[PDB]
């Protein structure tokens, strides 16, 4: 276990989360955005 940076469910609204050497990145599902994939555009 080295670095999944996805510990502690960080993204919101079923936002997926990849990995990186400095903070992961959030991927909002179609219809969400915001710093956390928080916001439902609709
Ligand atoms: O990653």
């Amino acid at each position: 276990k080295d670095g999944d940076q996805c510990e502690g469910h960080p993204c919101l609204n079923q936002g997926h989360c990849k990995d990186g050497i400095g903070d992961y990145t959030c991927t909002c599902a179609e219809g969400f955005e915001g710093k956390n994939c928080e916001f439902s555009t609709r």
